[PDB]
């Protein structure tokens, strides 16, 4: 195998590095596997699709205008370069190789293309009709962005767009399901919570989030439950951060945040459905949480979970290793059909006050169809009213005694609206047997005499009840 001779390739550090602290992505592509085959699409701000590095395998069937409703996503050219961000998420996944231009794509054989969707209002039937673009040609989808990161927003996909994502994992891509690669969210410096948005904290997005070269925490990363890996991106000054195509035919060594995280997962993703193309949605997640490694990266609260293995809510199941799931998903065998356990908690609602604690002892669906004792998702719906909405901290525990952080306190947030049904998700007891005790903890995390009520929790499991693995 020969490593790419583009000029800033070793500049990749993310790829390129000899140093262990990389995405391990040159041990796939000497497995044989660049992307041939594997058609993306970036959901932003449009596509620079004659970029010398990015026409090669440009695609205009992974493409669309949905702001000015044609099939031509180039961006909108200003001054001030505003429109250049998809531009380096493509480059990021589907870079030309060997070709004397900037650097390469982790999937630089992959078709890519670029829904323009982002240059404009943004409504729910914008949102659907980017996310169930082409699904029968588009294999994976990358999103960078959601509902805004100012630490005080709750929002999610309306009802088209939650109609699109079921749409696309049930019959996208033949039937095996839609790839929704998302970013965890830009809003660090706002303490913002990312399960408040309803795109990433979704079963059907694969989401990401960012660790510095130096293995840290970047300052712009959200902590949450529902994040399921890490890639590499931007940090502090003395970090290097991510080098791809640019805007006017461009290369840019300043691309950064977890918004260029994603279409880095989103590459490796391309990889691994190379490597396996009857891969379903969920087995794509399934690889996703036992080939990530946490080694080397640092946070506080890393916490091994009922089945072994190690689990933060700043980098979830550990940075992806691309060598390793192509490797894994050669022989994968299809995960079982999706159950779904519906348990309804409360008998009565309970006072919220300065603290609040609800146990449960579930069979988890025990004599049905939809018994599960191989999690995947697990979702808190809470229905509360509380007068100041960021005071709250909220905790989920599972039987095997796995602790989610389902909401953590947003300062900024002083709405009085609550949480109606809000789908709180966690990854964090992936193939735990969820049988069991669960205790819900809602606390007030000021000093203040806030007030409220809970008035309905559903605990929401999904998984299987066959196929597990010795505890890791
Ligand atoms: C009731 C009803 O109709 N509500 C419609 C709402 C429409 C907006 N949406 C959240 C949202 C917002 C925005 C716009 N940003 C937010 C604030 N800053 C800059 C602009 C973008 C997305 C979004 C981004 C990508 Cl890349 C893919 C998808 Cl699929 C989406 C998502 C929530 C629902
Ligand atoms: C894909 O997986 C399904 C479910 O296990 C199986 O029935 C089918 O034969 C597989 N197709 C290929 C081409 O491997
Ligand atoms: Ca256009
Ligand atoms: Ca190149
Ligand atoms: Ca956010
Ligand atoms: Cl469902
Ligand atoms: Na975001
Ligand atoms: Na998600
Ligand atoms: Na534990
Ligand atoms: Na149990």
């Amino acid at each position: 195998y020969q490593e790419p001779t583009d000029p800033k390739f070793p500049q990749q550090w993310y790829l390129s590095g000899v140093t262990q602290r990389d995405l391990n992505v040159k041990a796939a592509w000497a497995q044989g596997y660049t992307g041939h085959g594997i058609v993306v699409s970036i959901l932003d701000d449009g596509i620079e699709k004659n970029h010398p590095d990015l026409a090669g395998n440009y695609d205009p069937g992974a493409s669309f205008d949905v702001n000015d409703q044609d099939p031509d996503p180039q961006p909108r050219y200003t001054q001030m370069n505003d429109n250049r961000h998809g531009t380096r998420c493509a480059g990021e996944v589907a870079a030309v190789a060997n070709n004397g231009v900037c650097g390469v794509g982790v999937a630089y054989n992959a078709r890519i293309g670029g829904v323009r969707m982002l240059d404009g209002e943004v409504t729910d039937a914008v949102e659907a009709r980017s996310l169930g673009l082409n699904p029968n040609h588009i294999h994976i989808y990358s999103a960078s962005w959601g509902p805004e990161d100012d630490g005080k927003t709750v929002d999610g996909p309306a009802r088209l767009a939650e109609e699109a994502f079921f749409r696309g994992v049930s019959q996208g891509r033949g039937g095996l399901g839609s790839i929704f690669v998302w970013a965890s969210g830009n809003g660090g410096r706002e303490h913002d919570s990312c399960n408040c948005d309803g795109y990433t904290n979704s079963i059907y997005t694969l989401s990401i989030s960012s660790a510095t070269q130096f293995g840290n925490v970047p300052w712009y990363s959200e902590a949450c439950s529902s994040t399921l890996a890490t890639t590499y991106s931007s940090g502090n000054q003395n970090e290097k951060q991510i080098v791809t195509t640019d805007l006017r035919q461009k290369c840019t060594e300043s691309h950064t945040g977890t918004s260029a995280s994603a279409p880095l997962a989103a590459g490796i993703i391309a990889l691994t459905l190379e490597a396996n193309k009857n891969l379903t949605w969920r087995d794509m997640q399934h690889l996703v949480v036992q080939t990530s490694k946490p080694a080397h990266l640092n946070a506080n609260d890393w916490a091994t979970n009922g089945v072994g293995r190690k689990v933060s809510h700043s980098y979830g199941y550990g940075l992806l290793d691309a060598g390793a799931m192509v490797a894994l998903a050669q022989n994968w065998t299809t995960v079982a059909p999706q159950r779904k356990c519906i348990i309804d908690i409360l008998t009565e609602p309970k006072d919220i006050g300065k603290r609040l604690e609800v146990r449960k002892t579930v069979t988890a669906c025990l004599g049905e169809p939809n018994h599960i004792t191989r999690l995947e998702h697990a979702q808190a719906r809470l229905t509360l009213s509380y007068n100041r909405r960021g005071d709250l901290a909220i905790h989920l525990v599972s039987p095997m005694g796995t602790r989610s952080t389902l909401l953590a306190a947003r300062p900024h947030d002083y709405s009085a609206d609550g949480f109606n049904d809000w789908a709180f998700m966690t990854t964090h007891s992936w193939d735990e047997d969820p049988s069991g005790e669960w205790v819900l903890e809602i606390e007030n995390t000021s000093e203040a005499n806030n007030y409220g009520t809970l008035t309905k929790f559903t605990l929401v499991l999904y998984g299987t009840a066959s196929g597990s693995l010795v505890p890791r």
